[PDB]
DNA sequence: TAGGGTTTT
């Protein structure tokens, strides 16, 4: 055993601290005690039972409303505002099925509903049904609600289906998704809302009493919502006959979901796209004819292929096949000849370029911005070109989606952000690399990783689809129909790479208790073993207890829409008075930060976040000052100048003060603030102590440490609690830097690719990792006195300072288990402030001087 | 010295 740096408290600070807690300990109305424990003595039966009683509003019809409706529609189909709309919305394939679907709704509990796009089932099929319930007289008990993945899809669709019904929006259908609504009128109604609004809608009212048809859209990407919510669908349905639920899919493994629900029947609705014509490397070369200079386990897939094919290719076409860098994008300047290729050729129209990721749109945005070739250097005044990536700004701009000037041409070298969360028109040529990147998590070393990879044959689908929204397009694909060959169907359904910790803690307010059970139901179990590694962190930060029963702490956590440890840290900064900058913090992390990366400025970034940062040694905290600084920036009304120079999204720094402000609300109503505003002065008492800051930062990341080393920009010997060699991820702000106060980190995320990275971390002390965590014991190990935490890390530790942070930490115990059970704010001159200030005194004695 | 992409009464 190794020993760390010594931690004994002066006989003064310990002094006041024994008196402090022994204050505290001369202590002697709970709705959320009742409710609590009302949810651990119920079973399932009672609490199928309680929640129908509880969630009766459409048990209650109107039928003077019922009646209006009728007749107010019935004639606004005789006007010339209708009537135009009415026959353009039957030139949509879906409307021929009309009356077809109106009646497998009635006859069947679930149907499904298959079509490419462009075949309007998403528009159409939530009108078919409402307006045929307020044709039969039926209005008010109609409330539809169409789920979506996107947020800005169910924004669109909604506002779209509102003109299509010569309404504003608000009337007869909305949209609602997170901290954002335009709520459709009460009955006789259509909500397009994200999946994940209405999951967190079922902890309310958890057997969908409050809507009579369900229609869950885009299910065949298998986000974790939709694949989550069919699996409680086989749970509810049993207990609501009443319920409609219309599954919709894309023409992408269609039979899965059919199985799924035992057999139910199908529709195939026909799409409206135009012929997108598609070519893989072997036309390509026979094209372009392009030469390359400057493992294998590619022949055995490739030679067999060119022989089938010997006849329809030239010879000299096929051996360029015989390279492995052919394939794919690992060639750039034979991306830019296809690219110039087009452009002389081959009439009107923009390029779209799929590239992996950043590094590589970064080598082809140089080719053809600053051409070597002559060849590049005639077309570089003739092509504006636009980068697109989740962290650059040209997505947030709206140049990117217009037609470009005359005599230039416009290529698009796009991440698969342009696959579908991005959606650009006037595209008429797609370049598919075939290759992207994805993040891979092995339970078995407990490292994620993020590897480039080849792409699905539903990708590849989706791009060519691209090509078609005006003209006949053409589809390029820089790999071999043999490549295409032994390509997966999809990609891995994603919730077999989430961790299961916030779904789990989900379930138990749903009263689904065994999560081993209810996850093995899904479509594509989770490796029980994900879920038993979920279940144990949930145990290890007490939001469940060692029997596995959710804890008053859990119920709280699993009430904020957030994952249950940094809504433990949003709690902490409740009760130690610093909710402003940990709720920045938390929804940082959960949402992304509000830096872009644009091309060609990295290390002019790095300045920018180096100065943020204010040399506090933290990711997060730099971020609450960068809000700070945008707060700022607004009361000066020069928030343009200050976004422009600093490289940030005004629309993500408004994202995350309405998270903050969702935070604290949430926290008010919960009663652990006193108010809302999560910049009231009583709840940031200690706001601007650095010290505490780390502590309750620290309280949540945990148990993700790491402890540094060594030194020499500067070179870092590093390594995780576990062992393993780490290094700052060069995006973070302590990459490279030189002189740490202390060596001891947290962090929220661990990522391989280069070498294994931190992408975030916070410098901690060890007194706070001590009252905080776990693992704690005291001992001799020379004949020296240490005390330790995680029983990791051993620290230099007098027996005076060990009996009292000791006995410091049995009452902290004590105080959070209370302020879950019987929630009220702290009040500021009490005896629960006696033993917070306690703690205020002693980590503020690692303050730098 | 490096950054696939969604999203939460």
């Amino acid at each position: 055993i190794r020993l760390g740096c010594n931690v004994s408290a002066p006989s003064g600070v310990l002094e006041r601290v024994k008196e402090l807690m022994e204050d505290y300990s001369r202590a002697p109305d709970a709705k959320f005690q009742q409710q609590f424990r009302h949810l651990l003595s119920v079973n399932f039966e009672e609490f199928v039972a309680e929640t129908k009683e509880r969630n009766a509003d459409l048990d209650w019809v109107n039928p003077k409303l019922d009646e209006r409706l009728q007749l107010e529609l019935g004639q606004r189909q005789l006007e010339e505002n209708a009537k135009k709309r009415l026959e353009a919305r039957k030139k949509l394939p879906t409307m021929k099925y009309a009356d077809d679907i109106i009646q497998a709704v009635r006859e069947n509990q679930v149907i499904l509903i298959v079509g490419s796009t462009g075949c309007g089932k998403t528009t159409q099929v939530p009108q078919i049904l409402l307006d045929d319930a307020i044709s039969r007289g039926c209005a008010s008990s109609c409330r539809i609600i169409c789920t979506q993945p996107r947020r800005i899809s169910a924004i669109a669709i909604a506002e779209w289906v509102s003109y299509e019904r010569c309404e504003s929006l608000g009337n007869s259908v909305g949209y609602q998704i997170r901290l954002e609504s335009r709520k459709a009128r009460e009955r006789a109604s259509i909500t397009y809302c994200t999946t994940g609004v209405l999951l967190q809608q079922l902890q309310s009212d958890p057997l969908m009493h409050n809507l009579s048809v369900l229609i869950l859209d885009e299910i065949h990407e298998r986000s974790v919502e939709t694949d989550l919510l069919m699996g409680l669908l086989k749970v509810i349905l049993p207990h609501r006959p009443d319920l409609k639920v219309i599954l919709m899919s894309a023409t992408v493994r269609e039979q899965d979901f059919c199985d799924y629900f035992n057999n139910c029947p199908m529709f195939r609705i026909e799409g409206v796209m135009f012929p997108v014509k598609m070519l893989y490397l072997e036309d390509v070369l026979s094209k372009t004819n392009y030469e390359f200079q400057k493992r294998m386990k590619h022949e055995a897939m490739i030679e067999p292929y060119l022989r089938r094919i010997r006849n329809s290719y030239d010879s000299r076409v096929l051996d360029k096949l015989r390279l492995p860098e052919s394939e794919g994008c690992e060639d750039i300047d034979f991306i830019a000849d296809l690219v110039y290729y087009i452009c002389e050729n081959e009439p009107e129209g923009a390029i779209l370029v799929f590239l992996p990721g950043y590094d590589k749109i970064s080598q082809l945005y140089n080719i053809l911005d600053k051409p070597k070739t002559s060849k590049g250097q005639r077309w570089r005044d003739h092509m504006a070109v636009f980068p697109l990536h989740s962290l650059m700004q040209s997505g947030e701009q709206q140049a990117v989606f217009r037609r470009p000037p005359a005599g230039q041409r416009k290529v698009i070298i796009s991440t698969i952000i342009a696959e579908t969360s991005v959606t650009i028109d006037d595209v008429v040529y797609v370049i598919n690399s075939g290759r992207t990147k994805a993040t891979n998590y092995d339970i078995e070393t407990n490292i994620q990783s993020l590897d480039e990879v080849w792409v699905t044959k539903a990708n590849t689908q989706q791009r060519r689809g691209r090509a078609g929204r005006v003209r006949p397009g053409i589809c390029y694909n820089l790999f071999s129909r043999a490549r295409e060959d032994r390509m997966d169907d999809i990609p891995t359904p994603e919730i077999l790479r989430s961790k299961l910790e916030s779904i789990i803690l989900s379930l138990k307010l749903l009263h689904i208790d065994d999560p081993y059970r209810f996850l093995q139901t899904l479509i594509n179990a989770p490796n029980p073993e994900a879920i038993k590694m979920g279940v144990e962190l949930l145990k290890r930060i007490e939001a469940l207890d060692q029997t596995g029963t959710l804890t008053p702490l859990g119920m709280h956590l699993a009430k904020l829409p957030i994952d249950p440890q940094m809504g433990k840290m949003i709690l902490m900064s409740a009760l130690f008075c610093c909710l402003d900058p940990i709720t920045s913090a938390a929804a940082a992390l959960s949402f992304k930060s509000p830096f872009y990366s644009p091309l060609g400025k990295e290390s002019r970034v790095d300045e920018i976040k180096r100065r943020m940062a204010r040399n506090m040694r933290s990711d997060h905290l730099m971020v609450h000052n960068t809000i700070i600084a945008y707060r700022d920036s607004r009361y000066s009304h020069a928030e343009r100048d200050f976004c422009y120079k600093n490289f940030l999204s005004s629309m993500t720094l408004q994202q995350l003060e309405r998270m903050k402000n969702q935070f604290s609300e949430l926290l008010y109503n919960y009663k652990f603030l006193a108010s809302s505003n999560c910049k009231d002065a009583a709840s940031n008492k200690n706001s601007e102590k650095i010290p505490l800051l780390r502590a309750i930062i620290g309280a949540g990341l945990y148990p993700n440490m790491a402890h540094l080393r060594k030194s020499r920009r500067a070179i870092h010997t590093m390594a995780t609690d576990d062992g393993r060699r780490v290094n700052f991820h060069p995006s973070s702000v302590n990459s490279g830097e030189s002189g740490f106060d202390s060596a001891y980190f947290v962090y929220f995320q661990r990522q391989k690719s280069t070498d294994l990275f931190l992408l975030d971390s916070t410098m901690v002390f060890p007194m706070a990792l001590i009252i905080f965590g776990d693992g704690v014991e005291a001992g001799v190990t020379q004949n020296t006195p240490y005390l330790c935490v995680a029983k990791t890390y051993y620290f230099k530790c007098n027996r005076e300072t060990a009996d009292v942070v000791i006995q410091l930490r049995s009452n902290l115990e004590k105080l959070l288990l209370k302020k879950a059970l019987y929630p009220a704010p702290i009040e500021e001159n009490g005896y629960e402030k006696q033993l917070i200030k306690a703690i205020e005194l002693l980590l503020s004695l690692d303050e730098r001087l």
